[PDB]
């Protein structure tokens, strides 16, 4: 994922791309918009990247779960057209958003922070205090337990740990001492296992640490932005042909080894297994993130909620948003009975809050009146269609009444929850709703790691939490929370 540049600028690029690379030659760069730097016949064309929330949307080409998925589907497909072909990513050397890089940082401090959080090979590169220019590789080493500083030095754009190779950046230069560990006189292995966590911290520093972030959340992101490449799953099921209109947009799609199988088909249909879900279990609720119903898998959704014992269902988009269709209504009218397919649902009661909905509906299989149980449909409506909302009282308000009604029910199956391609919004309640049930059970005395948990619900669905605002809009959600224990 080299092909990112996070500090890199409109002219920079340029002159990097027309410098050191050559025609295909392709780089991305960051209010939530980016843009695709591409080196065709000697000149450079930008092409414009939106993310208000929901999807990656290429401007004059397609949408997309991640920046990476984007980059893979033109790379391997006449497909991106003002035909610009992407060839050469052009790698980035900056380390600002490598999870091991520190900046300016003492040796103590260093020391202190590794003692703190650190094991056996959590590792750190830090700018040297005495050499201006150089850098310290700090490791840590044992089950006692000791901490080794190794000198990294900058010559002539170069950097080497005092002979051997060097390299253009201290990214190829942790790289290879990661895969070839270097052995000290006295036989001690100085094996990176793993870099030093900095985002782990106590519920009651969630204060302090959102003081930290606001003079910062932007750059944490770009962290958590730079690991979207380590989660190397399949998502075939949903490119198969008869699986291709039952997806709002072809290429946000689920992984298999979490999908939502469906069982019971219709044996005169090929292939009936397939619905647009993710199985997002937290590693005591789990819950199943989906997209919004298209008219052709309205069935499928009944099927989904039945087949799983679902009881609550969270909907975080209206119907239509900017004249867009977004969620077809897969619930009767009030008081109304209604069949979809072998699936008889029933509206009992529809119940208005000031942020929401709730409907109380009534789920059966044709032909078997036992089967009958109640799900919960709660409605958040008052989102905004682009970004996110002001105060998180509104949506803390609402998941805290999801929680206790879910938690009223024996033996109720995963949380249904959906906006409109199921990654966004979708992503921002289940690790709202993942860290206050973290809070709720412990309060103060528990351990909060806001990146470390959309990486674990990530590679689970790709995609999940889709901008900056909605990561920050996790941290005010979890503090204002945390303010009202």
């Amino acid at each position: 994922r080299r092909w990112f540049h996070p500090n890199i600028t409109g002219v920079e690029a340029e002159n990097l791309l027309l410098t050191r690379g050559v025609d295909g030659s392709f780089l991305a760069r960051p209010p939530g918009d980016f843009t695709l730097s591409v080196r065709r016949n000697g000149a450079v064309t930008h092409i414009k990247i939106q993310n208000t929330g929901d999807y990656y949307d290429l401007y004059g080409g397609e949408k997309f779960a991640t920046l990476a998925q984007l980059v893979q589907y033109y790379m391997e497909h006449g497909q991106l057209k003002e035909v610009i072909e992407l060839k050469y990513p052009l790698n980035c050397a900056d380390p600002t958003s490598e999870r091991w890089f520190h900046g300016h940082l003492s040796g103590k401090e260093a020391e202190k922070l590794l003692t703190e959080k650190g094991k056996h090979g959590s590792f750190l590169v830090r700018e040297s205090q005495s050499h201006p220019g150089d850098f310290v590789l700090s490791v840590r080493t044992g089950d006692k337990s000791k901490v080794t500083h190794v000198m990294i030095r900058c010559q002539e754009l170069k950097y080497d740990v005092g002979g051997g190779e060097r390299f253009d950046s201290l990214t190829d230069l942790v790289e290879h001492y990661k895969k070839n560990p270097m052995v000290e006189t006295l036989g001690t292995v100085l094996q990176l296992k793993q870099p030093l966590n900095t985002t782990r911290i106590n519920a009651a520093e969630i204060e302090s640490r959102v003081r930290e972030l606001s003079k910062g959340f932007w750059e944490e992101f770009e962290t958590l932005q730079q690991q979207e490449c380590k989660l190397l799953y399949s998502r075939k099921e949903g490119q198969r042909q008869e699986n291709k209109n039952k997806n709002r947009y072809k290429n946000i799609l689920p992984f298999d080894h979490t999908r939502v199988v469906l069982h019971d088909g219709d044996p005169n249909e090929p292939v009936s297994d397939y619905i647009n879900a993710n199985i997002i279990m937290p590693e005591k609720k789990s819950y199943i993130a989906t997209q919004g119903c298209l008219q052709n898998t309205v069935n499928d959704f009944w099927r989904m909620v039945f087949q799983e014992n679902s009881r609550v269902i969270v909907m975080t988009t209206k119907e239509v948003e900017r004249g867009k269709s977004k969620c077809v209504k897969y619930w009767p009218d009030e008081y109304a009975l209604k069949e979809y397919g072998v699936m008889r649902v029933r509206n009992v009661k529809e119940s208005a809050a000031h942020d929401y909905t709730l409907r109380e509906l009534k789920l059966s299989k044709v032909g078997q009146g036992n089967t009958e149980r109640t799900v919960w449909q709660y409605h958040f409506r008052t989102w905004p269609d682009h970004g996110v909302p002001s105060d998180p009282g509104g949506v803390l308000d609402f998941l805290e009444e999801v929680h206790h009604k879910q938690e009223s029910i024996m033996d109720a199956g995963p949380v249904v929850v959906h906006c409109s391609a199921g990654i966004g919004r979708t992503g921002t309640f289940i690790v709202i709703d993942i860290l206050i049930d973290i809070i709720r059970e412990k309060g103060v005395d528990c351990d909060i790691d806001v990146p470390k948990t959309i990486q674990m619900v990530r590679s689970q669905r790709s995609g999940m939490v889709q901008t900056e605002a909605q990561y920050r809009f996790i941290y005010m959600a979890v503090q204002h929370y945390i303010e009202t224990l």
